[PDB]
């Protein structure tokens, strides 16, 4: 029993984390076999921040330019190219430590692990949603940068993102591995900002199932709904659209607890228009939007407490 | 900017866990130097779990009935010996994952990050206090027994928590790693049951100069109370009473913020009674009690771990 916003265990990608430095500007990279990947922004001057050209900027490099560091054990730059918006810097040292991964491109409301680290030594672990505007609610501070979000199957890591930069909101910003953005962002201080944001509809509905699971009923009620005029009440509180593929994956937790998707839709409909009247679910207040259908599969047991 | 709850990077830990097995019963065990701990009820079997002798049980064991396996290694058990509620198996092969660690009992209040496990393999990690009533609200299935709590300081792991039991409510009881439980908890199933619990002013105190910290202070006043009106206060909404001792643990951080600790009290006392008005304090709509002041100083300041 419990619930709890839990982390992937951190082991894997830690054995990977090294500091990378060009000129004075030092961040976070990643080191895989014999490659060490970070923010191509490593190489911006003082000035360069505002409109930086890094085709220009990066030819004026050599492998010389770029000092990384294991520990304080330095790792000779053999090679260099930039894909997207990272760096790809080969060294004359493998990475022993170099577990089975992937490179994966996730898509908004999917949740993930982050290692924040500073000069290439880890500082923490928690775990977020991407946002269905694709920034992230971290916790980052100055030096975070190439640090990594990920997660873990069976002894796989798959990668999905490296921290780039913090909106004027305070929310964050990166990309994936193969240094694509996340969002309609770039990699240079400009008037950029996040754009309007949606609750999780699948990952609330997936949390309230997570609360039946754990012995948990009051909040259901005597009624169903249409996904129809579902949407058409949650759409009014922001909620992103739920449609039939998302009913689709909710079809486990609905057998495991007896309960019908569209009858939960029809407590969650309730809870909005209603409020939850100083009452928690799962100890919480609110409604939270941060566990997928996985995640409470994951972390749940397989018997409902009836 | 962003605050999260955050844990420790669990890596020193995950080369620590094995799993541990006695005709049946499955669950995992911490392994130090020759040394592996786990929970005495391992040697229990399938029903014989209400009121076990676990010294004339331990008597019919040999060496050779208990299986530890580290991933795929089996280790070879050459001694044990029961110290209060866990094993002590000597093993043939020293871990050659051990850190440099310590054993410490943690106080009510303070947190630790939780290092969920099953059959020896690390699932999850989450953060956690110590309840003022002595379990923690953990989350934990069967088959996580032996599962560890700790904290980092700078190279060192603190081992302070081994999971036992889970309690009527879904709350979590253990030891530490002397095998003493928290609580007046026993390991065997009984009639037990967790005492009301509080809140902990401590820590709520804590994270509202971290609000501070952090640019959030809509909250203060130019006010200020005396220790005993803020204990009749706090008294009415649950709150642990505030000691001169907790006054001095907050000093640290009232030194940086320039706010005394009883004019954070009447910034407190208002928020209690008045609530927030729809407002956040770091992005929360209620007051978080899970975080030290340790905690504070570690997540503002980016302290790393080598």
């Amino acid at each position: 029993s419990g619930f709890r916003k839990m982390a992937f265990p951190s082991g894997k990608v830690e054995g990977c984390m090294v500091q990378v430095t060009c000129g004075t500007t030092t961040l976070n990279g990643l080191w895989l076999d014999d490659t060490v990947y970070c923010p191509r922004h490593v190489i911006c001057t003082a000035e360069d921040m505002l409109n930086p050209n890094y085709e220009d900027l990066l030819i004026r490099k050599s492998n010389h330019s770029f000092l990384v560091q294991a520990g304080n054990v330095q790792l000779r730059v053999i090679g260099h190219s930039m894909q997207n918006c990272l760096l790809r810097l080969k060294v004359d040292t493998s990475n022993p430590k170099t577990p089975k991964y992937k490179f994966v491109r996730i898509q908004p409301g999917q949740t993930f692990s982050v290692l924040a680290c500073y000069n290439g030594s880890p500082s923490g672990v928690y775990q977020c949603a991407m946002r269905p505007n694709h920034t992230i609610k971290g916790s980052f501070l100055n030096g975070s940068c190439g640090s990594v979000g990920f997660n873990i199957d069976y002894d796989c890591v798959s990668f999905c993102y490296m921290h780039h930069m913090e909106l004027p909101t305070g929310v964050h910003a990166g990309t994936d591995l193969e240094g694509k953005f996340y969002g309609p962002f770039v990699d240079r201080q400009t008037a950029q900002a996040a754009g309007t944001d949606t609750t999780i509809t699948l990952n609330v509905l997936a949390w309230l199932y997570a609360a039946v699971i754990n012995g948990d009923r009051w909040f259901l009620n005597r009624f169903t709904t249409t996904l129809n005029d579902f949407n058409l009440v949650a759409m009014k509180y922001n909620y992103e659209p739920l449609t039939q593929d998302h009913v689709d994956i909710l079809g486990p937790l609905s057998a495991q607890t007896g309960i019908a998707v569209l009858d939960m839709c029809a407590a969650l409909k309730e809870l909005l228009q209603n409020g939850m009247n100083g009452r928690t679910i799962l100890g919480s207040t609110i409604l939270e939007d941060e566990f997928t259908p996985f995640d409470v599969v994951r972390q749940c047991s397989g018997v409902t407490f009836q």
